[PDB]
């Protein structure tokens, strides 16, 4: 079997859909091939909250942002290990990318709602209607059907076709036991995401990312795009830069949204009954601290007073039922009960909370310098939850320029090969700021399809 | 009609009940005479939250307070216009007074709950069961009945009886049109409270305390004790030092508890549609600012987001129904609606909230330096409330020493005359810190009855 | 003897010179009569630092101020007891007043230097060349000589001349034992300053302003203008609102500039060897706290480390020589020496500094919440200084409107009578912010002369 | 040539001298072999400031520290990548190590002086007399001569002698072209320091540590100990964790102490005339930001106002003369001059400083959130300096247990082989806190000699 298009995009996430739509919009034949039976990848189960400095939503609310502030926030976030030109091009194209989603893809964002992720000087993350990436992916596939962009599911790319001159001329994929050849007259776009769900690749670049980390993403995020491109001598950088989330379900690895009480006074307790880290540190700092505790897990503990402010138990009854059923979460009346259900030394826990109560009563956390201020925990009932970290984002990946052209190890452009999204590795640095991944995949996805189409 | 006791106490508030119980406990005949048909005065409708440094409740929760911190908090609160010896004696006797209420009067405080009023470095205010002064007054009258302390209601003291030597030998009161003579063999205790409900006396020492201020207290607080004592040449000081609460009902003058959203993001708006004061300033600073606005009133405005955190609308449905019925509070869907219901200039209000939204999105209130941080007000619905200040506490009053003995204008002790509670004027200074009035009346009430009984 | 002018100005300070120059500029005869043998009054010995929002100096440095911020800073500073219309007119005319001094009077301000007084959200106080009011007064008298504005020194106004209709028609003054009559065809301007140097008038409106307060001003500031105007039934308000400076020479009453180490780590110690107030509180709060300590004085203590940062000893050798000669300041090698020279209990002082050293080593002042952070005092040598407060500014005075017209007790305009400067009492409220007095006297001085000339 | 001792220590730094003295103190023959012609290594040119929680100096000053705070400060500093047992053993033995230096080695620390490095909650770093490591090394060699500990300079260890059973039985060294055999009957101690001066080894574990980084250390710090131990199959970990200092001389690589004005208001400017990083960020964050600027260097700029507070120009005249002579530092009168001497775009620099002046005048750095507050730079003269980062500390190295026993790659103890100091790699993590390296080398140096001697 043999297909021939101008642009062959691998991956039906946000990056691939943007590349595919821009290629078709330029008057070229394109196709998206998707390995999974469903479209969307991690972009589907994502919050799809998009950081934009100068958005129409900010103007509606009276918020004045700045592109240079957005740029410096992102660079300082990755400890200046990110590429300044890649960050600048992302920030400079964020407004146009968000307006493109609103006007071309018909994505509906909330007009009077934004979120401020950690490390952002100004609240700037747009929120899609429904607080889900499905709003974006549904509008993408609807738009793709209107413009005639075919999406081939259950089609796994396995080999890049390189001709005598070194130009990438197509993709060899597997569909229904059979070898499909995808001839790409103009370019191939690699939009395959990261490898957070590839434990053996994780260990290769960081032996500590073994079973003590879960994955917050889908099963398909296995880094196929990096292995494919490297076999034709593409460069990969920063493969060890990995973003984690510290409070995840030990069973599934998913982010434990019921433990968002951490932002309202919840404390992290280890098996000894002690606090060990500021609950509002960087996500990677908290995960590393959790892995230094006995057993490599932590407890999350709060009371009704905090729930009356956070409402995380009320807003996430599914997690409440699952965690309690699996024996990883209890609701108890007293701190003594909270200790015994998890065999925490009672006297050491009572003394720990007493210190928290004192820190709350004087405004200073003498133990870990809580930057918001601890909250009294004298009254119950209490919720106590057991959590472990999970790998969230692989900042490393393929080496590209600001035109998404893939470079080899000497830094030379590989003709016909483009990459955008989490599969690239030059934008974020050592820490991926919240809401920045979606700005990255839409901005560079659009560029990839525009560059591939010429 | 003629009565003869050892100690005659005027006033059945917290100060009088403490004096009466201590006098009877010393083996002397005593009586409390009360002008109103009910007992309790302002102590009854009070929150009865009592500031104590070193209380058993603090120890239960692990909080470590300090008496010197409590002393310096109180002195700095009244801008060091209070008497240092009066503050020291109050703080040094706070633990014994609170334990006396718990052990002798059988007052029930919460074991795991405290409140931190403004200006207190450590959370230290005890809370009675039920969050009401009725818990204290009910236990007082029960204890008074057990120990044989008669309380004569509908008996208004009108003249102090002074003998040839200048000693105060009794009280002349009015009961049922008739003149009752109360012979006091050992002492008279003046425990009549303040004059927050005496508008003409308020204007005498501050012409600005006219109809633009309400009263948060009961009708009986009219300063009878100061006029009585001054006619036998007792000294009064600081009569102009008055404590106000800025957000009160324009109809009743009571504290508007539904407007506690001020501590969660609610903004104060004047008739022009502008903010004019930091919403977390001192209570006297906010009241003075409110009286500088057009009409001498202010608006309080918040939204569902704040109610989801403050719950003040849910916890005070009575105020919601009354304020809305009286046309002083509206729930609306949009800010445009919030402007029109009170004829606030719409464009100026929309621009004001836009600035608040920007201040919330950047953490800095460039207009009034909100010390907690403003909260976004882009989404509705909204509550908007009209409020005016009310006189809350008259810090001035009779001149006493730390033994509650009343002094004349040369500072000499008037024999047989004692005073305790809000009727005295040397403890608090220019600003009465929250929870400090109850520590004052119990500590010095007990001293008055002990000194009067000898 | 008899003189006849259009406008007769009483007082050769900043307010009078502005009124006199504006009257002459309008084509009218004017005269300034001065009681002292020298011109300038308190405006001469002043720092002459002038608060201006939107000044050319701010623009030179890149600082963006706001008039509404300036207005709200001033109003919140006087606890909203100031007149909002008087503050608004002062702030709105501050730029024009400062430009008038620079362009008409030829006052030289520094182009790249400003000062930020307490309570100002933005650094906005202009600084005259030489850091002295003599720069302003010298340029005033030079300009007055050029425009023909006669100044009569040794001429004390003692009575306002009021005609049959109630119009103020002139001034009766005393010069060389003889009664001079000053006929004022258009108006009289009262520009006599405050009464900080009138102890008996101070006690009249505040019995606490006796010998325990000095005066930072000149001997002529005795409130003659208020007594004069009140005898023709002018209104005076807020006479008890007084501004103090806490750290002054006990001998002279002048501000102790060598004790500006307070802004760099110096601590205030009482006779018991203890701290008693946050060293960075409001000036009135510190003065009141000083008067609550044993003896009604305080000690100021710092070391070479602070001098290496503050340089106050180096920059004020005159005060160093005078205070040391008078036995009110010592330089010692050890804290033990610092205790014995003033008979401070040594053990209590050593423990106090140990607490300061701990507070400095942890960043939190647990005793008084030092808002800048204490500085270690382990090493010497040390300077220790004895200081007492002094009355600095009398915010009260004559009642005027925003056109400087004097009002009677019913609030009615007294024809021909105007007042400007510290002699008026409606601008500042309960606390006069630094740099605001000079904006007040120039803005309203100019208005007085313009209104008097018509 | 052949020598036989019980313990053979390689390296005459702080770690080796501690091991050697403890071995001799246990009654065993020992020797220190030193590759350089001088003793001391990096410990000699070090500040020798030693972090100790609970030191006698803290007690002298009244400072109360905590070992658990010290532990959590160190762990959070290295982002919890350090070994918790290695940090705990260091902190728990810090007091005994410092007292050992004071009492046994006779090191003189200041009794009333400490320093607080970044990331330490309490000021805790002891300071040796003279502010130099030479105070420690001089006392070490004096003590070594008294106890008979021979030190062989110009003797470079090149091969570890391993016997048939795998036990490390001695050292083969080179002295004067000849092969010296050092038989170690009990143990060998590797105390060779780090590899900050080994550029090719630096690039091996981090290709970015090339010529754009200097070295702040001596020429001998070339990682010989790691290569030696790895050839007998010892494990090395974290070799990429490197500590940098951002402001160093481009010529020598030494830390530019004259640029300590950064802690007083100095700003970092790139070639474009812009700020690019908060001047008070982490040292690694600033270095990475400097390498992202045009040319991979930065400028440091301050004025006389800051020098009047920092005194860094006055205290470091040698650097002033050298940097100016080499054309890497200028003193100029105006900002225009400061731009032209380094060909910085003048208009962009003037606008940058104007923003700083505004940020200083309002207290908020809107561009990079300066945590101390910027300082006005309107007036000159100015100093402007060109600086580049240098590698300061190699946190990685040999794998040991808390008894300094070297482990192989399966984690098994290699008999007779011990290591202590910067040559080990498990203590500090990703960021070496200031003053922590000296606590590490003394505590584990002592342990090494005690363990080697048995
Ligand atoms: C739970 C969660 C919440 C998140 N929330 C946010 C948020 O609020 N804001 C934000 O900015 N970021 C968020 N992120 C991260 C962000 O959404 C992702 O980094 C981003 O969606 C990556 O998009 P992508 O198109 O590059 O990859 P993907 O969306 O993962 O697309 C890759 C696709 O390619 C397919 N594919 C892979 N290999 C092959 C192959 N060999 N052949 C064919 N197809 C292949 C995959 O199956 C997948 O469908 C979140 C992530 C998670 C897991
Ligand atoms: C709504 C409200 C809430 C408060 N909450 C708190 C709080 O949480 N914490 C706190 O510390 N303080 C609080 N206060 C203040 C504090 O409760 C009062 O200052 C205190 O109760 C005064 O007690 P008292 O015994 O001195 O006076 P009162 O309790 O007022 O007693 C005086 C009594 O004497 C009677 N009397 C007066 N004149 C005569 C006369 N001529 N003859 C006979 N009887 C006479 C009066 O009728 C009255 O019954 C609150 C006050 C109010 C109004
Ligand atoms: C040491 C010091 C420093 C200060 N620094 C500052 C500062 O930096 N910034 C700031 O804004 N403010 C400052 N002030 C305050 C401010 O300078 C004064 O409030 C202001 O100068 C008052 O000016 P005026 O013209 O109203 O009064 P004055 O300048 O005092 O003028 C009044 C004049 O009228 C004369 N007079 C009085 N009665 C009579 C009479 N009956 N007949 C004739 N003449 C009479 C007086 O002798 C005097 O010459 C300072 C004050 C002092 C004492
Ligand atoms: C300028 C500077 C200032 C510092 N200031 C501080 C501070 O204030 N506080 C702090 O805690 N830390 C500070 N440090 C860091 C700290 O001093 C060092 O990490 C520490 O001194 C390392 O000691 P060491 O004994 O392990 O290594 P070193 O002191 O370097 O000793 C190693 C010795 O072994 C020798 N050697 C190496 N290889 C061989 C071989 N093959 N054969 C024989 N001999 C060999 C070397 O020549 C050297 O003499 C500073 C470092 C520098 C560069
Ligand atoms: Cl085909
Ligand atoms: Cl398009
Ligand atoms: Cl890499
Ligand atoms: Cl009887
Ligand atoms: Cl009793
Ligand atoms: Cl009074
Ligand atoms: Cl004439
Ligand atoms: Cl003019
Ligand atoms: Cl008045
Ligand atoms: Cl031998
Ligand atoms: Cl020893
Ligand atoms: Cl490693
Ligand atoms: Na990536
Ligand atoms: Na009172
Ligand atoms: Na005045
Ligand atoms: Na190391």
């Amino acid at each position: 079997m043999e297909y021939t298009y101008d642009v062959v995009i691998i991956g039906s996430g946000g990056a691939g859909f943007s590349a595919g739509l821009e290629a078709i919009a330029a008057g070229r034949s394109a196709v998206i091939i998707e390995k999974m039976p469903i479209i969307g990848g991690n972009s589907l189960i994502s919050g799809a909250e998009m950081n934009v400095a100068g958005s129409w939503v900010q103007k509606n609310m009276g918020i004045t942002d700045s592109k240079e502030l957005f740029i410096s926030d992102t660079l300082k976030g990755g400890d200046f290990k990110g590429d300044p030109e890649m960050v600048k091009t992302m920030v400079d194209n964020a407004v146009g990318a968000a307006e493109w989603l609103r006007d071309y893809v018909k994505v509906e964002f909330y007009p009077d709602q934004l979120f401020q992720f950690g490390g952002h000087s100004v609240k700037r993350a747009l929120i899609p209607k429904g607080h889900t990436g499905a709003e974006v992916i549904s509008k993408f596939s609807i738009k793709a059907d209107e413009v005639g962009l075919p999406i081939h599911t259950n089609t796994k790319a396995e080999k890049l076709i390189q001709d005598q001159t070194g130009r990438i001329v197509g993709v060899e994929a597997a569909h229904n036991g059979k070898t499909i050849t995808y001839h790409a007259k103009r370019g191939v776009v690699i939009a395959t995401g990261g490898f957070s769900s590839n434990m053996e690749m994780r260990k290769k670049y960081n032996p500590e990312l073994d079973e003590r980390y879960g994955s917050t993403g889908h099963a398909g995020g296995t880094g196929d795009g990096i292995v494919m491109a490297e076999k034709i001598h593409a460069a990969a950088k920063n493969m060890g830069y990995i973003q984690s989330y510290p409070i995840c379900s030990p069973t599934s690895g998913a982010i434990a949204l019921i433990a968002d009480s951490r932002f309202f006074g919840a404390v992290l307790i280890n098996q000894k009954g002690e606090r060990f880290v500021e609950e509002l540190e960087r996500r990677d700092v908290i995960s590393h601290a959790i892995l230094a505790q006995p057993g490599r897990y932590t407890y999350v503990l709060w009371n009704q007073d905090i729930e009356n402010v956070a409402h995380t138990v009320e807003m996430h009854q599914g997690e409440l039922k699952e965690f309690t059923k699996d024996g990883l979460m209890y609701k108890v009346d007293t701190l003594e009960e909270a200790a015994k259900v998890f065999n925490i030394p009672e006297d050491k826990l009572l003394s720990t909370i007493k210190d928290v109560n004192h820190y709350a009563a004087t405004g200073k956390d003498e133990a870990f310098n809580h930057r918001s201020g601890l909250v009294d925990l004298s009254k119950g009932p209490y919720w106590i939850l057991k959590a472990t970290p999970s790998v969230h984002h692989t900042m490393g990946g393929l080496v590209v320029d600001t035109r998404t052209r893939v470079l080899d190890e000497q830094g030379k452009v590989i003709p016909g090969l483009f990459a955008a999204g989490e599969v690239t590795g030059l934008t974020h640095g050592t820490n991926r700021l919240g809401g920045n991944a979606y700005t990255d995949i839409i901005v560079y996805g659009r560029i990839a399809g525009q560059e591939a189409a010429k």
